[PDB]
């Protein structure tokens, strides 16, 4: 008899002994708690494919507005919703699917090489290269002078600073500083193209929070009723407030996930986290700005502080990169996904793997499989104690209900926690203290359900029955709905035990009532 | 502002830092969780005095059947019930009081010195002394031949074994065994009187679990409707079973507290504990049997394992000895009481301090003051974690409800936990996990209320209202009773938060429903 | 086979499990680490008795200057040294004995009742009592007017303040305050005699750190070559500095132990600890000033903070009080001693038990027996981690060696740590991290050897051999001397393993060299 769910490891006294007890023959559970975010694109925007994306485990469809027109993304969103609603007939097996808009964000771009968009020049290691803001050169870039569109650049870099060009492919060092130019030396050379991205490592870039294009896209996202916004290049709390402003009163319920992308974002993370609804570790752009070997420090730091605050955190970028061209991932990639879940990430993301690669369904299925194994391999008892330690300054009543309920699910090895919530707040607090059992959240709020995918372990279930007049009956209706969903999904069966959280009265502001109930 | 309840020490990371934070200016709360057991005797058996004992804090009246006739104890028991019911006119300020019978137990006795009950002889260190079982000498004891009444004594001692006479004052070493005699050498000499008690350190004494007198006294105990029995000289599980048997069906609900008094009882504690409803550390006799400098080891081992199992443990003997003749205790005694509570004892006991001393009320009031202080000074967070770890093999549902409730009570600093229970089981499990806030247990079972004092922190409240047809109205009735009691007794005021444990339906076997609820 | 030295409990994961593993059949080691401080008086001041005192365990002879002339105390001190040196014949078994001077300190006293020393009045509760500083009534005290000798009293008390008279027997409450009188109401009444001590609970009393008598006695102590002073009624760092100043240049090596005796001493303990060489928890006076049920809080706080700092701490007063008249202690007293050793007290003390009681030597022997048992029942692994955690602000090199040495002694179950030291500092740093094995400190400084008894576990050994020319030979000589002492006293035998701390070169300044060495 080998226990399931890495429960032998769970009983260890030390982290070391916990690790020593990880058992490849210990079966995980059916429920998968880590949300999977999929970037949609040419390889996956067909209604036929999106249906398989959902059945393969996609939870959130990410629209990258770095490219594509409003008409292009509108059609993808429609297909996503068409695919999503194709399962609506059976509300027991219906998976809510959320829509996320990833903004282009502010950028620094170079000019044209010899008036051409495809021309290139070779920069040689050690050579000289003057960066200019004189627009007489914006379409006349060459190996000796390079124009770019960030006019305050000289105000935020210093002599000795570095300028990266084209996703870090080329690095320049600022030797001299002038009124509207910089004289730099070519550290790493290579081929310089046209309208390439520029990164300024260490600089406090004073670009605005949103570009003029972001404002249009954000308004588009309001029109299209997106569930969340992945805001790019967030460097300070003010940037978040500005995105909140643009979304305004009509988008006040769309969640703002700040993408941490450069040094300042990491350094000012605490205030960014406080202002945001969630966080994305944008490891791709972060690894261009900061040294690559330091990215794991930022990831673990950010996930830890997000878990501490109970705010959703996303791990993104190149998690299964090799699966763009291959149907099986490398060992480093399976490691990276598992350690992302062990770190504490609420969601893991796929970008090129699902937007353009040849095996989008295999990438989704792999992440699903790894996450379930990593979820059981967590050291829940230690994790719970340390989260409770971190938040002990708070005497919040809902936190108390969450902690007691998660504590109870540990003790009796409950099969799930059923939480009735309209806003989702009660379910969020339960997910914050990291039960191993899945949280079945019943809501009559369709958006609450879609946004639930940002929190680890929340399985949203939409109740479409009218509110019963007798509160007790209305509670039991929704509880039995969760009971049926759980049985159908294979989360538990008759005779199992679940933790049920509800409101005592219709007027209760949170789930102030907890019950241990057998599954009927 | 200086925090109350040693709550600054409560937030410490380590046991050392918790101790360093103990603050004499941090006032304890009103509620006192530790049960005070008072031996009733000439100094305290009057109705007038028994009333002041209840007001001072007595929770259990102990009748010591080492002396006294059934008539004497019957009247003592009557005066206790008379004094107790004198407050029954106010079901809100009524304090239940338990009745305990402490059996005399089996004994080893010597004979008469030179035919007189008052004669004596001097045993000299190194001299020879023959112990005989020949009844020809049972009234011819002298400094050469000593008769005693335990006839299997030769079957349980060896050459080299020690024999103790007169509560350890005299000790002998076996030098020769015979068929019905022992040749001994005097180790500790002294003056030997008649009919002194004998102790066999290290021996498995095959004396019956109960004496003829004990069987009579247990019969009397059932007739008198006693709540519990303190069973003397328990050496093995079989002994506990014989007491159980003797009590039979008629006494099946009387709690059996095994007194650990000698080496074997300590060595076989686990089986004894499993068979018993509770334990008493009978330090007095234990220190006669084993070296007095080791008693604290057994006391701490026994309390710890009782805490582990959730079974009541009583610390007894000389806790406030000097107050038999003085109105204030020594510093060793004040510290002994506080350390007994820090150890985890459910109840502390008074023997001569209340049975015959000059200041029985001051003794009770001193244990009351010390316990409250020591209770605040516990390290609840670590205690809870370690109790959870010790019982994590169990998945019992009531344990899950209790652990989640205590956990919740810690998070939101609940002023109390309210438990609705008829048998008391649900409340016993809350107490087992040692919250700092008091446990207000509402029961319609008077016996359940009296026996609740065996468990740390359970304030029993007898509901005398009639059951209501509507389960919700009956629950709400008893919950409001606990509210009114707590407000009248100063445990909490309007606006404070409490944890409320109830059965979801009339047929629920335990308190499967937990709520966080503000005090109205 | 049962493990020794509670080594099974030592392998526990939690304090609960450690507590559950304490085993009365696990034999302790021969060496006793806790120092025994004996108050010498009429019962114990003869050379013959002092010889027995030493043989039974006395490490420090305490002279209470509360009473007695310089001539009387000088003769007692002389007898201590005569008895101590009667064993000097054998330098392998010789045991240094320290001499401590405990000052009388400042006092507040009342006048005579009705012009008599032997005459009393009854203060009925609720009556009125006027305190006056008018010397007219200094010999005319009665149940209406009460004189005392503290002229500034009105400046340190308020309306509502309390005044205690005759060691807390009588409690007054200041209801009206004049410029040289106080109108009080009697709270606790009693018979008031003449020239009784007064205590001002909670007051910032401004009596001098030392009295005129204290100054003469401290000077006497310097002439008498005492090893340490017990300074009474220490309320603030400045008081310590005054005592230090009085001892002056010639007494700069005499260690100052501050006696904490009232509220201000506990609240300002930190600045007192920083300025003191050591601390005494003077529980008797402390429980007169502060409510007796709080004393254990102050004891455990003070001991924890002294351990944290590595400074000696003494637990004093009424540990075996009943043994003044009885040859065996109570269970509360045995427990009090054990728990003081478990708290972490470097030394435990006897006062009247040895100074005037009927059983001085039985008292010493009982403390010796208890300490060894309690020393084994410590949770060394947890204690070491927490001490290391508390002191991590220090990167001291000798501290590093000490921790490394204790760690090593735990790992290989070393039978002893051998430390070569002239000042004792290296041995002190080892002692503060609490090895379970004894510390044999070899010193050529006789005063170092005597003062070493202040630190848990330091067995001092005076080297009397001249200094060898070859440093390596002089080291080998002293190490071997330690080996023979350890073997002679039964600390270890050939083939056991010990940790040896030495100086690499004669001027290293501390033990910078650690070796694991088998006993030859
Ligand atoms: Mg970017
Ligand atoms: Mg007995
Ligand atoms: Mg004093
Ligand atoms: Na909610
Ligand atoms: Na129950
Ligand atoms: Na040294």
């Amino acid at each position: 008899f080998i226990q399931t769910q890495q429960l032998h490891a769970a009983m260890a006294d030390t982290f070391l002994e916990h690790m020593c007890r990880l058992d490849i023959d210990s079966a995980p559970i059916t429920a998968r708690n880590t949300g999977i975010i999929c970037t949609i694109g040419p390889a996956s925007r067909s209604v036929e494919t999106l249906k398989e994306m959902i059945k393969s485990g996609m939870n959130v469809a990410r629209m990258n507005f770095s490219h594509g027109t409003h008409e292009y993304h509108a059609e993808t969103i429609k297909n996503v919703r068409t695919a999503t609603e194709s399962f609506a007939s059976d509300p027991i097996l219906y998976r809510p699917v959320a829509v996320a808009l990833d903004t282009k964000g502010p950028e620094i771009r170079t000019g044209l090489i010899k008036g051409s968009g495809t021309a290139e020049v070779e920069l040689k290691k050690g050579a000289t290269l003057k960066i200019t803001l004189d627009n007489a050169y914006m379409e006349k870039c060459d190996e000796n002078i390079l124009w770019l569109d960030y006019k305050n650049i000289c105000k935020v870099v210093d002599v000795g600073s570095k300028v990266y060009v084209d996703d870090g492919l080329i690095s320049l060092q600022v030797k001299q500083k002038g009124p509207d130019f910089l004289v730099t030396e070519v550290e790493n050379g290579g081929f310089l193209g046209s309208k390439k991205g520029v990164n300024l490592p260490g600089a406090a870039v004073d670009l605005p929070a949103v570009s003029e294009k972001d404002i249009q896209d954000l308004k588009f996202g309001v029109e299209q009723d997106v569930d969340m916004v992945f805001a790019s290049f967030i460097r300070k709390a003010a940037d978040v407030h500005e995105v909140r402003k643009i979304l305004g009163e009509k988008g006040k319920n769309i969640k703002i996930i700040s993408k941490i992308e450069n040094h300042e974002g990491v350094r000012r993370f605490d205030e960014i986290l406080e202002a945001s609804d969630g966080i994305m570790v944008a490891r791709g752009d972060l690894g261009i700005e900061i040294p690559a070997e330091k990215v794991f420090l930022a990831q673990k730091m950010i996930i830890g502080r997000c878990n501490r605050a109970g705010k959703p955190v996303i791990c993104a970028t190149q998690m299964l990169e090799s699966m763009i061209k291959k149907p099986r991932p490398t060992r480093a990639e399976g490691s990276d996904v598992a350690n992302a879940v062990l770190d504490g990430a609420d969601c893991i993301m796929l970008s090129g793997e699902t937007a353009k690669g040849d095996y989008p369904l295999e990438a989704v299925r792999m992440q699903h499989l790894i996450a379930r194994e990593a979820e059981a391999a967590m050291f829940h008892r230690k994790l719970f104690e340390e989260l409770a330690r971190a938040s002990s300054h708070s005497t919040d009543l809902m936190e108390a209900m969450a902690m007691g309920s998660v504590e109870a699910s540990y003790k009796c090895l409950a099969a799930a926690l059923i939480v009735l919530t309209e806003s989702g707040r009660s379910a969020h607090q339960v997910a914050r203290y990291r039960p191993r059992a899945p949280i079945i959240a019943v809501t009559r709020n369709h958006q609450t359900a879609r946004q639930a995918h940002l929190y680890r372990g929340i399985f949203p279930v939409v109740c479409k029955d009218p509110v019963q007049e007798a509160w007790a009956e209305d509670v039991d209706l929704r509880v039995n709905l969760a009971m049926n969903v759980g049985k159908a999904r294979g989360f538990f069966k008759k005779g199992d035990v679940v933790i049920v959280l509800t409101g005592w009265r219709p007027g209760s502001g949170f789930t102030n009532t907890m019950r241990v109930v057998p599954v009927p």
